């Protein structure tokens, strides 16, 4: 039972998976591992994670679905350099430390207006849209949808007129159902519900590439990558196949209606017994509490090292909260089940009542 | 067996260690694929990689041993990204597909200076230095040490004074020893002699960090990367892992003098028998004739068809030419015995 925020734990079946066939796939005498990006083979699977992946989430037929390398921080370079003109502005939203990342760096290449902010609620809420001061001919607004370690996560998904949303789902994509159609570009570092680490998912309307500023390198370049079916160069050939195997996973699981259905009753179980008493708290108000990322402290912080301890004597990995914030966090992503949830809430009970 | 240019064929013995602990390393009930990358474990594994590399090349201590992503190819724009002033000149040597590659990508970002090409000896050899057209005040010299697609490659280190040299070596890295402290940076995608895609590496005198030019994203910056340990964010953390377990590997072979008298042997067996008849072909002067690549026409490129066929009848496998080359080709990298070249001279 890993609770661990990133990278985060895979189901079982995929690791069996990826175990038993990783010397001999499908019998042809070679690993995935050894396979040309360019054989017919690897073309087979990459082709097929892309369309299980379009599958998944219903995405339209006008996007492009990339797999790329860096994470989701080259992103926070990748998108202005992209969809960023030269003396354009962009809008960001500030809703926690991976938002203010983002924000970071697009400062490099044009003008940012951050147009909400977390703080003036202390990030135990998202700021309403009507206190946003969007920029009318923005080249786009950025925002992202779960923050990992504040537990701040968007129910809703931001009217922007004509202005392309950009968002960071790194955290809680394929969690439940999205519209993709809302969107000018999707991306998720896969290291959570995705896969492996280093993978990073782009979804990015097809209409909004071709305007790379001069300086974009060529690998850092969506048309590039679209026109090369995210094989300009070398991808990282067995981290794509993973993911593969956890859409293959995820459609045999009931797809993200099921997903969301699991993880709503995880999500609910937790923070239900976080408020039952006060011996455990989370400040963060329902309407914006994660359902992938829950922080939680305890009343005595002193019974920190003896929770942690305990977690560790049963088999609850990982709970230790971000040095940001201290306390603890459990993650509960896609590959965790109820029955996780299950056994840290029996423990939690069973630790309130010795103290 | 796998004659397959990119990736090389990982040593039997690597896979099988990567298969048996997939699951639970070390009894720890985790896969090195769910290590946090900033965890004690998994920091050991890094640092032990980056360590037994050391090791193996003899890296000297004012280098740094950066583990990037984004293949060979994002090198092209972060070399001139990160050592190219805007107002500079890069020398740039020609001598076959990838060193134009990396010449195209830099003209973006500055004057490049194509100091030499193999364009008038048809790529068949390699311009010598007195041919070269050097600039005096160079930010560096780029070239590629090994030509994967045209199997020509230096077995001689360009002498440029006190100008940078930079060297892709992602097709002949750890292949025979090195003189690193010759080199400003030496970059190697790991897929090529190494295994594990995707994951690069890049050897970089410490001294020419920190130049990097205002337009050069936070994980494009070689300085971010080597502040960080190669973790400013998460890297490619299996990838890593894998690329450690061949570093054990090749110590356990005897290391990087040992991988000299193997491929030596391999290179030396091949081209003797391309060189016995008229019946195969390999252009190549036998001065820049690759240990690693090895290209060979046939006679009759009518009968390639069931060169291949009896090919993939054996076990000799991945031996044809890349789409703009047109005939064979053999790649001869470390994890491939000489019983491979054996069991091909053969058929
Ligand atoms: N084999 C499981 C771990 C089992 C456990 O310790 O709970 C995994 O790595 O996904």
């Amino acid at each position: 039972f890993n609770f661990c925020a990133g990278p985060a734990a895979l189901p079982d079946a995929v690791l069996q998976r990826a175990q038993a066939e990783l010397l001999d796939w499908r019998g042809k005498g070679l690993s995935v591992m050894e396979m040309s990006h360019r054989s017919d083979d690897y073309v087979a699977i990459a082709s097929k994670a892309e369309q299980d992946l379009r599958d998944l989430l219903d995405i339209p037929s006008d996007y492009k679905v990339l797999f790329l390398q860096g994470g989701a921080s080259q992103q926070f370079a990748e998108i202005p350099l992209n969809l960023l003109p030269e003396d354009g502005v962009a809008d960001y939203i500030d809703t926690g430390i991976w938002s203010k990342k983002a924000i970071e760096e697009a400062r490099r290449y044009g003008t940012v207006n951050v147009a909400a902010s977390a703080k003036e609620y202390d990030y135990f809420a998202i700021p309403g849209q009507n206190e946003w001061t969007l920029t009318k001919d923005a080249a786009y607004v950025h925002y992202a949808s779960n923050e990992t370690i504040g537990g701040l996560e968007f129910d809703w998904i931001p009217e922007t007129g004509d202005v392309p949303l950009v968002t960071d789902m790194s955290s809680d994509i394929l969690s439940r159902p999205l519209d993709v159609s809302r969107f000018g570009l999707i991306y998720a570092g896969a290291q959570k519900n995705i896969g492996p680490s280093g993978l990073v998912v782009v979804i990015v309307r097809e209409d909004l590439l071709g305007r790379a500023r001069s300086v974009c390198p060529t690998m850092l370049n969506y048309k590039t990558a679209a026109d090369n079916g995210s094989m300009y160069n070398t991808p990282a050939t067995y981290s794509w196949y993973l993911s593969g195997l956890v859409f293959e996973w995820l459609k045999e699981q009931g797809g993200v209606t099921a997903m969301e259905q699991r993880n709503r009753a995880k999500k609910d179980l937790l923070y239900k017994t976080i408020d039952a008493s006060d011996f455990y708290t989370n400040p963060i108000q329902p309407s914006a509490r994660s359902w992938m990322n829950v922080p939680f402290r305890l009343a005595d912080e002193r019974l920190d090292k003896p929770f942690l301890e305990g977690a560790e004597a049963r088999g609850l990995l990982n709970l230790k909260g971000h040095r940001s914030v201290g306390g603890m966090r459990a993650s509960i992503y896609n590959a965790l089940g109820l029955d996780a949830v299950e056994a840290l809430v029996a423990y939690m009970a069973e630790f309130e009542k010795e103290h």
